[PDB]
């Protein structure tokens, strides 16, 4: 799946995943964000697994964002956590958790929780 | 944060979560979980706000697991998001998304979810 | 603007699950509801809230309820709650996301619990 | 066995909210919910349901329930779910995982929910 999984992907947002799958498990690469406070690509990393069951199912996978870049800092850092599946139409289908950094009186209500659908066509 | 995040953690499980804070937002190191299909040390890869709030606010990070090493390989992964907070106990609060390959009719309950906070202080 | 009746009837999901849901008066969801996936069989009891006075300005109508995976023939000793909002129009959706909490022991806790997302649509 | 009295009463969780909840004997529960947190002021109608039949293995009691953010003071146009679990013994606990949506627009959607976690303890 190192060769599927590399490449620019889009979710249903519009947003951009540019990623590399690293021989090693490594995930490496950028994120664009087509919402929220995110300005320009941020930097991400993540592992996947590299050697993943032949029966059928999805490569598991996770990256992280912090959503600090020269342009902007959001004081908040995503995770996606999520299978690969290839194929014709390969999908990257994830759940997502993003903090915020928080004080004690406002930890409560730091993070907020979504689904990302990732394909490699770009949207229009 | 760099000095307070970097150092050798221990969540409630007792799991061992051991790391380093980078200059550019990297967060690098091993992940030993004392539940679940895992045996020894993983790699894990994240990233963290290098310039927070200062105004009584946690550090947005987050970082991964894919669980497989030269043990054992559990077919899934690990993202924790979350936040360090500094001080005398200084703790790392984290929501955390299991995510296992899994076949089209498996998909649904692919996704375990959970918190883990970790501190310094080595169990016994 | 109030949907009782934009909430009230019969919903599949994308597993072919049927939720059967009546929207009162006063705030309270009741039906049933029978999953096409899991360890379930049959009509199971729900009940939940959802707002009866949502905002004017095109947003959705904030919604919830819990399913208890016991009934007159299986139990499988765990519970789901849908959290998500009923979005009206001429293709009208229920957008949830769901934890599925299982029984556990100490030991299992850190397992108990999965998360996923269903999209409901509407039949006649 | 069936803990209708030990999940009826009245409950604290961590940031000091008031859980007033009756089990009854068909799975239900009902009560009433003040939350020290966030847009709500005095209590909030609740419904979930529980398994009124748990496993006699030292698992908990999976339960779930839903509180929508409208009362006679306040409209929040939100809803909590919390999916978890009664533990009873010396010290019993309630131990959940929550969802909270927001009415959103589609523009607003992707950050419509915020997640989290709650420890009650039960009060004489
Ligand atoms: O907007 C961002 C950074 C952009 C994240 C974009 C998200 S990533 C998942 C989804 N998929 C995408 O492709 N794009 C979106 N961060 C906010 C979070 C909420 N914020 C607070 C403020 C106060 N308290 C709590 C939280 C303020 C900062
Ligand atoms: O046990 C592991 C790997 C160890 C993860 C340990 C977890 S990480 C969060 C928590 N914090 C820790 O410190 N430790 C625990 N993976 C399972 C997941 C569930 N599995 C399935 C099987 C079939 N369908 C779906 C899921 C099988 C593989
Ligand atoms: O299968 C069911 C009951 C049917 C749930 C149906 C689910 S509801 C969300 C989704 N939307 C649907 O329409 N259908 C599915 N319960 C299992 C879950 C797995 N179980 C454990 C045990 C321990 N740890 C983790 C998980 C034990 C029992
Ligand atoms: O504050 C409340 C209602 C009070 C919720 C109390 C929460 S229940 C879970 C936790 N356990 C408790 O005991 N207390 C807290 N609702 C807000 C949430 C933030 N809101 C948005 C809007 C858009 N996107 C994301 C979030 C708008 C309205």
């Amino acid at each position: 799946d190192e060769a599927g999984i590399t490449g620019t992907w889009y979710n249903q947002l519009g947003s951009t995943f540019i990623v590399t799958a690293g021989a090693d498990g490594a995930l490496t690469g950028t994120y664009e964000s087509a919402a929220g406070k995110a300005e320009s690509r941020y930097v991400l990393t993540g592992r996947y697994d590299s050697a993943p069951a032949t029966d059928g199912s999805g490569t598991a996978l996770g990256w992280t964002v912090a959503w600090k870049n020269n342009y902007r800092n959001a004081h908040s850092a995503t995770t996606w956590s999520g299978q690969y599946v290839g194929g014709a139409e390969a999908r990257i289908n994830t759940q997502w958790l993003l903090t915020s950094g928080a004080t004690e009186a406002n930890g409560w209500a730091s993070t907020l929780v979504g689904h990302d659908t990732f394909t490699k066509v770009k949207p229009s």
